[PDB]
């Protein structure tokens, strides 16, 4: 079981939660972690969802080799690099494959692993040296088609997070300082970790435009015979989502997994003690499983002989199975069963004939409530502000600030440095742009930038970050 | 596609997989770009096999790709220790196995992963089939008994057989491997074997190992049984690769190009409207789109090729090289009569079908295609194996691009010296104007007479073993 409290030692809470749920296992080489099945299941679930969705958009999956903060092979010619990202590997193929408008749009995606070999200290799931992800890359005849694909993908990532992991996130555009180098515009979804006040980027959807197109000479001819440059997008998202899910829904007893990505939604734990009604208990469990699976609920019966009922309670609690269904001899005479829901503890006595509808209802209810609570904590962690004097208070309450900004990059860099210096004084760490939210709250006519006094351009979300 | 399969096989293969837009070539030779037309097949069998092993209790994971010294090696970020990239994951996993297994309560442990591996040999690569980087899955289990582990490897091998026969329509022989060719460090290796008739070679489709306890002993993977005695776990491993893809292509290709079994084809039915460039009015494409939704209701993977700059015949050739099994032609005369012309890629036969009749007939065809593609291949299999009885007969059968089913003593020095002699003899013929190893020892052992002798020593022959040249 898990000792530490989420809200006072967050770090050791997090690692107890991911280790004692058999999600992670540690490894020789720092910043690599073994992803055990209990996590891999969730990843498979979100993978299936995103893959179905992007296949509906006409994206096709592919595999490009891993050879081309970078890592280099030495011996067994030339040095070979391991892909940090595969722009450099894919785009020459793109330049060869595209020659006329009749070959656009071209939309490829790949699920693979990448290596980003930073020497700072890792955080499992969140900042690792090898992570699993997807990366998609499209080229279009026009910029407007490309942009709408950027936004369609960003909406998928919203769903990936909100709809599947019940994690609330913010759509926005990245500042010039923090956008992708040599992209034209970088959109993003951003999450919030309330326990340390930090923001974290959840996924990216870049509008590359034509910069790569000309570096790599990816060109096509329209219906006139004139060769134009293609407009490109790339986008991707990683196992970091799992981490953000954990930190969003964990409590002092361990994980809490939203039903939509839980591989076991209902665990049926039989109470056996002193050989009382063992055969009937086990029969009823198997019948309840049959019935619940007929309603497409994912059921496991923990009928393992070598474990105590109370051990099973705590085992599936810490693993975060959303619904536990206890069945013993009393309930055999009653035709009901006790169901405990992992997110609140509440118990219910449900009739067997009512299990399937009722359990479905409970599961929808759990998912929604995980999301709504989470969404609440997010919008209560966002302090809108007018002046820079209001920044450090909010930072110390572990919140983000939403302020008017003039949007020039020197603004951001000196804000970064100044807030890190102030942090170091108070300790005797920096605050950066998180994003420029799509949903722009009202901007009065005369409003001035919260740092420079210059005329404001847009509302911008700032805070400490990963 | 210009080259002719029966004549220049290697140039045939290269053209077939390049002009079908399966592979694209790359700087680093040994590593290829797998484009959608092929990766979809990989996705289809990946899903099949993954569903099947999940229902057996196997669960997926991901281990890292880096194993450290305590094979290709990576040095500079200046490194403290050269780290390698996994060629296989036994050494990355089995320490974790040692840590996670303590009691019989923890058994069985069944894991699996879908990853890429890197085996960096300096001999020349052949795409899909022998690459320096390839996608695979590798599964690793551990059991309390020996019989449990055995049962699981035979079950996995059955799954491999389906993967080849049921999905790719590629027939394969379930066999056991010589102790000379068996996994070093394994106790008994089982395999499925395939046969390329154009170069007469055998090839290892997938393998399923009975590792026994040797790895358990090396890594200290022990459990206490119910009586409290510390015991070694019995382990299995097993793997399959994108080589399946290669085997499939070769198995079914003809002079026009690929032929992809309907069960794994990304496009099962391609709809080619007959618009001879020019104006292109809405009347034709309209019907095609309706037909598409009509067909997708019945779960058919459909594509309309409406690219304006090409002639119907060009498209015909394009999709024939890509190997799509059914081609649906919709022209103005077809529109007038309310029908469509379907022609199967395998035999070239054409059918005129009403639109009502379109969904069932197509499905009845695809089955027909699937089945036929298999059984033809199966015969080309049985016609490649000659049941000889003395060593005198082997060179006439291997120069016939065959494999032979000879009775054998099962003595490993026999194997190594038959390899030596078949190369030598092989070389003299080459000079006048290659080695033959054992492929497997089959499970369907035919009748064995009392005191039949072996085909190379004269000793009492143990079992019928299948030999040929190979990859
Ligand atoms: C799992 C993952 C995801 C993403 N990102 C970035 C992109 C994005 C955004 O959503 C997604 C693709 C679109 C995502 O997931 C970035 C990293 C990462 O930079 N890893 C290297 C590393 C290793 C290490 F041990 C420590 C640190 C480190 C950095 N600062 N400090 C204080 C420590 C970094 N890793
Ligand atoms: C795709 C793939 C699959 C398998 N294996 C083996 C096992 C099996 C069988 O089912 C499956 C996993 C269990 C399978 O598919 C083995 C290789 C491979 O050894 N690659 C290295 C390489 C690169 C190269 F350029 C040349 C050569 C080479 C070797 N001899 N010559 C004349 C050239 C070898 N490659
Ligand atoms: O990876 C990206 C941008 C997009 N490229 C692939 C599609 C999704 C992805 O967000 C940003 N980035 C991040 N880190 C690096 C480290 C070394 C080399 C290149 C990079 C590098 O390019
Ligand atoms: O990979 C295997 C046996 C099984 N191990 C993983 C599951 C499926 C697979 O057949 C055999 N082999 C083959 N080639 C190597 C090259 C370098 C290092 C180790 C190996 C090595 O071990
Ligand atoms: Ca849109």
């Amino acid at each position: 079981m898990v000792t530490a409290k989420k809200d006072e030692n967050f770090s050791e809470w997090y690692t107890q939660a991911i280790v004692r749920s058999e999600m992670i296992e540690y490894y020789d080489i720092s910043g690599c972690y073994i992803m055990r099945p209990w996590a891999f299941h969730i990843w498979e679930k979100v993978q299936r969802f995103f893959d179905d969705e992007i296949k509906k958009m006409g994206v096709e999956n592919s595999y490009f080799p891993m050879f081309v903060e970078v890592a280099w092979v030495t011996h067994y010619p030339e040095k070979i690099a391991i892909r940090p990202t595969s722009e450099t590997i894919m785009y020459p193929a793109y330049a060869k494959w595209i020659r006329s408008h009749r070959d656009l749009p071209l939309k490829l995606n790949q699920w693979c692993s990448v290596v980003r070999w930073e020497f700072k200290q890792p955080t499992p799931f969140l900042r690792t040296r090898e992570f699993l992800w997807q990366e998609g890359h499209t080229a279009h005849a026009t910029e407007e088609e490309a942009w709408e694909l950027v936004l369609d993908i960003l909406e998928l990532y919203r769903r990936w997070y909100e709809e599947c992991l019940a994690v609330p996130v913010i759509k926005g555009e990245k500042s010039e300082g923090e956008k992708f180098a040599g992209g034209k515009k970088t959109t993003t979804v951003e999450a919030f970790i309330p326990e340390n006040g930090r923001g974290i980027q959840a996924a990216t959807s870049h509008l590359l435009g034509t910069n790569f197109a000309k570096m790599f000479e990816i060109e096509f001819e329209d219906e006139e015979g004139h060769k134009r440059l293609v407009h490109q997008t790339s986008w991707g998202c990683t196992t970091r989502s799992l981490g953000v899910m954990i930190m969003t829904h964990g409590d002092d007893k361990g994980l809490v997994i939203p039903p939509r990505v839980a591989s076991v939604q209902v665990v049926i734990i039989p109470i056996l003690f002193k050989d009382e009604n063992t055969g009937e208990i086990l029969g009823k469990c198997r019948e309840l499983k049959t019935m619940l699976e007929k309603a497409d609920i994912r059921v496991r019966i923990d009928d393992r002989s070598n474990y105590t009922p109370g051990w099973k309670y705590n085992h599936w609690e810490v693993k975060g199975v959303p619904l536990r269904l206890e069945l013993g001899p009393k309930d055999l005479a009653k035709g009901t069963a006790r169901v405990v829901r992992r997110d609140t503890g509440e118990a219910y006595q449900i009739s067997w004939a009512d299990l399937a509808p009722k359990l479905l209802e409970l599961m929808e209810g759990i998912q929604r409530s995980l999301f709504e609570k989470a969404k609440a904590r997010l919008h209560e962690g966002i302090e809108k502000i007018s002046t820079f004097d209001e920044v450090m208070p909010a930072l110390n309450r572990k919140h983000l600030v939403l302020a008017p900004w003039c949007e020039d990059p020197e603004s951001e860099e000196q804000i970064k440095k100044e807030t890190q210096k102030l942090s170091e004084i108070q300790a005797i760490g920096a605050m950066k742009t998180l994003c420029i939210p799509f949903d722009q709250p009202p901007m009065p006519e005369g409003t001035k930038c919260f740092y420079t006094g210059k005329p404001a351009k847009r509302w911008t979300l700032w805070g400490r970050s990963y």
